């Protein structure tokens, strides 16, 4: 069968907050079956603890944020897409402050991290959303939409009227490696965006290390881009985290059109109320299984 994965190993990591600027220490975990993944805040006495679900998702900000009362975990996508990357089931995830390290800007050193650590296989059936119907939801000129797939696909556009701007991409994961085609794909920021956020105290840890930084005309960075299409790529990474709130591996499509984490959200609590357009499934034979993972 297919089988719940965890962490084999404790992970630790260091880097900056984007938006805070502040030095965090990251731990990764192993966790149970059935645990999901839960964020801790282990600066806080009593440690408060967000389970990575789109209940808890807060106030559609510069990212995607876990939110219980009062404390806050910010920009959780990234870490979210290399777990969803790599079908991670059950990890905790310690933090020593409010925002997840940005590392590089993509998924990458996450992904290097966790595949360094193994994973382990765990005595009970992975469960997965299987997308029955379609489900649509838009606002002015954003969309986001499941639609039933064998397997697992996101399809995103993206739409600059910009020098530098591929705008269009679609990746089929169970043909294509998350980790060789999208993990790399770096967060983007426009100049005129930055020094907007800058005089209002936020972008506090951003640097050419850590961002695509753009000004009217080209990529800033010296080293230039990993991917011809790194921006849509990015858009890609970035829905896959989003996707991972659902707390259950997706048998599905996913498309966006200009989309971003508000509307994701609106998508990701559309499809959990419209109980008519999905069901949870096991596979007792992988091999049958429309998805398929890497060797643990
Ligand atoms: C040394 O410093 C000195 C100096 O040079 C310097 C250099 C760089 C910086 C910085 C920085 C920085 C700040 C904000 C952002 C950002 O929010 N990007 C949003 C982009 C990326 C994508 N969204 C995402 O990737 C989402 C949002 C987050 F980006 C993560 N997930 C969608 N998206 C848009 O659609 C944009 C067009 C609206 C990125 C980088 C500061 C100072
Ligand atoms: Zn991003």
């Amino acid at each position: 069968m297919i089988k719940q994965r965890t962490l084999k190993n404790i992970i630790r990591a260091t880097g900056v907050g984007l938006h805070s600027g502040e030095k965090v220490y990251l731990t990764l975990k192993p966790a149970p079956v059935d645990t999901g993944i839960v964020f801790s805040r282990t600066d806080l006495d009593p440690v408060v603890e967000i389970p990575a679900r789109a209940e808890n998702v807060g106030e559609t900000t510069m990212s995607t944020t876990l939110v219980k009362g009062d404390v806050k975990v910010d920009t959780v996508e990234h870490l979210l897409s290399a777990m969803a990357g790599l079908g991670i089931d059950n990890a905790y995830v310690e933090l020593s402050a409010s925002e997840v390290p940005i590392m590089d800007g993509s998924a990458g050193p996450f992904v290097f991290l966790i595949q360094s650590a193994g994973l382990q296989e765990q005595e009970a059936a992975k469960k997965f959303i299987r997308i029955k119907r379609e489900v649509s939801v838009e606002e002015g000129d954003k969309r986001a939409v499941f639609v039933p797939f064998d397997g697992f696909k996101v399809s995103f556009e993206i739409d600059f009227d910009h020098p530098v701007f591929t705008q269009q991409a679609s990746v089929d994961f169970s043909s294509t490696s998350f980790v060789k085609e999208v993990s790399r794909a770096r967060t983007f920021g426009f100049m005129r965006d930055i020094e907007y956020l800058r005089s209002q105290n936020l972008a506090l840890g951003g640097s050419v290390e850590n961002a695509i930084v753009v000004d009217e005309n080209r990529v800033l960075n010296e080293d230039g881009l990993r991917y011809e299409d790194e921006f849509v790529k990015h858009k890609i990474l970035d829905a896959i985290g989003d996707l991972y709130l659902l707390g259950n591996s997706l048998i599905g499509e996913f498309r966006g059109f200009k989309s971003g984490h508000a509307l994701n959200n609106q998508l990701l609590r559309t499809l959990i109320a419209d109980k008519d357009a999905w069901e949870v499934v096991t596979f007792e034979d992988a091999r049958t299984a429309p998805i398929s993972y890497m060797r643990p």
